[PDB]
């Protein structure tokens, strides 16, 4: 019906948006990060669906949860976990920031 | 800037609805944003605003964002604080108004 999710915050909050290309083995993954204060969201443009995950607490790196996925970055690397196919969360897909 | 805008394919209908909860004596407004399988929840808590995303669960609708888990079932909800209560055993209970 409409091309957009709009989330309105206090007008004083600066919002940044940046798209980053990742390479997962031979495959490209486009991820967009939306940052507003402590709020951080990642739009993952996956093969069959688009997921919007939220940054959640972790010991290290920046971890995001959305739908059946965990997306977890550290440095120039990232791991994509699929909790349906791999509920053990031990066999993730590795990606490198371009 | 005041607003997060996330672009999606043009035929995706995005619905936005806010729901008032009461957690004991305290008010809590949650706005839900749904678009396809994407479900986000802005929680305007007492001292902070967070955005959680719907994540897989066995029952009800579970959302995770920041240090919180927000889990609705029917007319009720629980708010988990993984800092104050990492054990995840003392959630705050809320009812939809």
């Amino acid at each position: 019906a409409m091309g957009e999710i709009t989330i309105k915050l206090p007008d004083s909050v600066k919002v940044s948006t940046n798209s980053i290309l990742y390479k997962c083995g031979a495959k490209d993954l486009s991820v967009t990060y939306y940052n507003a204060g402590d709020i951080s969201l990642a739009k993952l443009e996956l093969e069959d669906e688009t997921v919007v995950a939220s940054n959640v607490i972790s010991g290290s790196g920046a971890k995001y949860a959305g739908s059946v996925y965990i997306w977890w970055t550290k440095g120039k690397t990232a791991s994509l976990y699929n909790l349906i196919d791999n509920p053990e969360e031990d066999k993730p897909i590795s990606c490198v920031e371009q």
